[PDB]
C-alpha cells in the first residue's frame, strides 16, 4: 500500500515509492492526457485514479539504477516527480532502486574530498569545455602531499555529469579511502565527445595534449605512468584503451566497464603494442574489463570477444562479470569500486 | 528562415532555434499527442506538420535565460531538446537568448577560478546537505592570502545549483577579479530550504544551519577573513529575505547585504529594532543593496520599491537599482550580482 519515496525524487515529492519486493508505485496528475505510460524495465499502462490523477505499480524491479519516462499519448519525456540526470542524449528521468545491506556508494559519515569545476577553452575543439576534478580528503591542508590520478570516462549519451551524479562516485572513492582500501587519488571526469572543427583522434589530442597538462599544472600530482590510469565505461572503456594503449608511456594502468577494443592479427592492435605479449606485461600494472550478466548481446559479446583475445594471448588481466545486472549504472559503480582498490599498487 | 540552436540545447540538437527578432522556433516528435504546447512567457499551441513532430514560432523574447515548458495534453513536462534546471520547485527546461554586445557573463581567456563540492551533514535538519564554494583565481597559488565571504543564495523553488548553472556565477565573478573591478573572494551557495527533521519567508532552522553550521564551516576549510567587514550576504526573491532575514539578526557577523528582487514588508521595529536609531545602524551596515527588474509582476516590484521608500523614509542608506526591461527571471539577477560583487568589501 505505502513504501518509501525514492532517493530520486525531487524536494516534496511523495511519489514514486518503492514498495516491498522492490515493485514501484507511480502516480502524475495529466486529467487531459489520452494515454499515460512509464517505461521501466518494460513499458507499463497506468490507469485513471482520483482528480486527474493516473497511477501503476510495476512488477519487481532490479536494484540499482535506471534511466525512465513517462509516455504522455507516446511521448517519452522526464517524470516532473524525478530529478533528470543526461544519459540516453538527453535530460532523462532516474530512479534508485536501493541494494540490501549494501552501502558503498551511500554517504557515510568520514572524511570527504570535494569534486572541482574546472573550465577550460580547448584548441582541438574550438569549445569551452569542463572537467570535474576530484580531489581526496585533506588535500588543502596536505600542501606537501602529491596524488596519484585516474581518468574516468563516461558512456555514450553521456557527459561529464554522468559519474559525480549516476556513478556517486565520491562517495564510493571517500568510502574506499577512508576504509584503507584504495589509495588517496584525484579523478578527473572529462566529456567524451571531442570533434576538431579543423579536420578518435580529435580525443586523444584532447587528453594528451590539454587535460593530462591542465590537470598536472593545476594540481599536486605524481606525473609518471606508474600513478597515473585511465577507465571508462562503454564508449569511454573503448576510448580508455584507445588513448592508453597508444600513449602507453603516460599510463600503467587501464579499465573498461562494459566496453573496451573492437576486435585479423589481434596482436597487432594499437600499433603493435602487445605484438610481444611477455614484453607488454612487464609494462602495465592493471588491464581490467567488466561486463554484466545480463548486458545485451550485442554488447557482452564486444567485451567479452576482447577478454578473450587476452586470454589466448596471455595477457594479464582483471576480468569481472557483474552478476544480475545490465548496462547501467550499478555495474559501472561495481567496477570502479574494484577497479579503485587495484591503482596505484 | 536561418535560426541559431539555442546554447542551452542538448548537443545535437537542432531546435529550439532563435530567428531574427528573437522569435524562438520549437520543435517536437509527439505524433499520437492531442495537444503540445510550449509555455514560454506565455502558453502557444503548436500545430503538428504531415509527419508527426509539432512546431510553432514564437513572439520576440526578451533577452536572458528563461525557464519553459512543453505541456502534452496539459501536462507540463521537460523539452527533450534543453537541458534542465532546478526551479519551479522541479527539473524545467531553460533556454537563453543572447543580449546584443553584452559578455560579461560569458567565458574568457582570462585567469579561472574553480567552483566546488562540499559535503557536510547538518544536525539541524538531521540530512547530508551540500554547499557550491567558488574560489578565486589564485587560490592554491597565494597560500599566504585569505578572502573575504559572499554568501549567495538562489530562489523560491530553486536550489544550490542555480547560481552555478542559471547565474552563470563564476564567469561573472572571474571576469570582475580580472578586470579588477570586484576584489579577489570566496562565494559560498547553499540551499534555502531547512526541512524539520520531524515534518512530514523565515526560517529559524535555516538561520541555525547558517550561523553554527555553514559559516564555522566555510571558515574553517577556506582560508578566509573571517570578520564582518569582509562577509556578505545576498540571495534573490526568497533568498534575498533570507540573507536581510539572518544578516540583519546577526549583524555583528556581516557588514554587507543584498535582496535581488527580494527584501520587503511596523517597518521601524523590523529585525528586533536593528534600525531602531538610523544613524548609528547606517554607521554599523557597510552597503545594503535592493534591486528588481522593471517588468517583474506588480506584487514582486511594488514589495521591492515598497521596501525601498521605508528605507527613504527613514534615512537608510542603500543601493537600489531597477534592471531595465527584465522581469523575475535570471537576467535580472546576473545583473545585480554583477552590480553587487563590484561594491563589496570596500
Ligand atoms: C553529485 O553532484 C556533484 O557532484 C556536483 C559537482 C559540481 C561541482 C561544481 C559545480 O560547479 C557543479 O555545477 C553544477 C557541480
Ligand atoms: C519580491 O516580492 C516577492 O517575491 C513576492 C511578494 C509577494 C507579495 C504579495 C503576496 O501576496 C505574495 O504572495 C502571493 C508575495
Ligand atoms: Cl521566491
Amino acid at each position: 500500500e505505502v513504501g518509501i519515496s525514492a532517493s530520486t525524487n525531487i524536494p516534496g515529492a511523495q511519489y514514486p515509492q518503492i514498495l516491498s519486493g522492490n515493485r514501484v508505485l507511480f502516480r502524475i496528475k495529466a486529467p487531459d492526457a489520452k494515454r499515460v505510460q512509464v517505461d521501466l524495465g518494460k513499458k507499463y499502462d497506468m490507469v485513471r485514479e482520483e482528480e486527474g490523477s493516473w497511477a501503476i505499480t510495476t512488477d519487481p524491479i532490479v536494484e540499482g539504477f535506471h534511466y525512465y519516462s513517462i509516455l504522455i499519448d507516446g511521448v517519452a519525456v522526464c517524470d516532473p516527480a524525478s530529478r533528470t540526470f543526461y544519459g540516453m542524449s538527453r535530460m532523462a528521468s532516474g530512479i534508485e532502486i536501493p541494494e540490501e545491506g549494501v552501502d558503498y556508494y551511500n554517504l557515510k559519515n568520514v572524511p570527504h574530498g570535494q569534486i572541482r569545476q574546472i573550465r577550460y577553452f580547448s584548441d582541438v575543439t574550438k569549445a569551452w569545455r569542463r572537467a570535474f576534478v576530484y580531489t581526496p580528503a585533506g588535500y588543502d591542508a596536505n600542501t606537501s602531499q602529491r596524488y596519484p590520478v585516474l581518468y574516468l570516462q563516461h558512456g555514450g549519451g553521456e557527459d561529464e555529469t554522468g559519474w559525480p551524479n549516476q556513478g556517486k562516485m565520491d562517495a564510493i572513492i571517500d568510502n574506499l579511502i577512508a576504509e584503507g582500501k584504495a589509495k588517496p587519488m584525484i579523478v578527473v571526469m572529462d566529456n567524451g565527445y571531442a570533434v576538431d572543427p579543423s579536420a578518435n583522434s580529435a580525443l586523444e589530442k584532447v587528453f594528451i595534449n590539454e587535460i593530462i597538462p591542465l590537470v598536472d599544472k593545476e594540481f599536486r600530482t605524481i606525473a609518471d605512468r606508474d600513478h597515473r590510469a585511465m577507465a571508462g565505461l562503454s564508449m569511454g572503456g573503448f576510448q580508455a584503451f584507445q588513448i592508453a594503449m597508444t600513449n602507453l608511456d603516460k599510463f600503467a594502468y587501464v579499465g573498461g566497464f562494459s566496453g573496451g577494443g573492437i576486435i585479423g592479427d589481434f596482436s597487432k592492435m594499437y600499433n603493435n603494442v602487445w605484438s610481444d605479449v611477455d614484453t607488454f606485461n612487464k609494462r602495465v600494472k592493471l588491464i581490467y574489463l567488466s561486463i554484466g550478466t545480463a548486458e545485451p548481446t550485442n554488447m557482452y559479446q564486444t567485451v567479452n570477444n576482447f577478454h578473450k583475445e587476452f586470454e589466448k594471448a596471455g595477457i594479464k588481466h582483471v576480468y569481472y562479470e557483474s552478476p544480475g545486472t545490465s548496462h547501467e549504472w550499478l555495474t559501472w559503480r561495481r567496477s570502479l569500486n574494484q577497479f579503485a582498490e587495484l591503482l596505484f599498487k
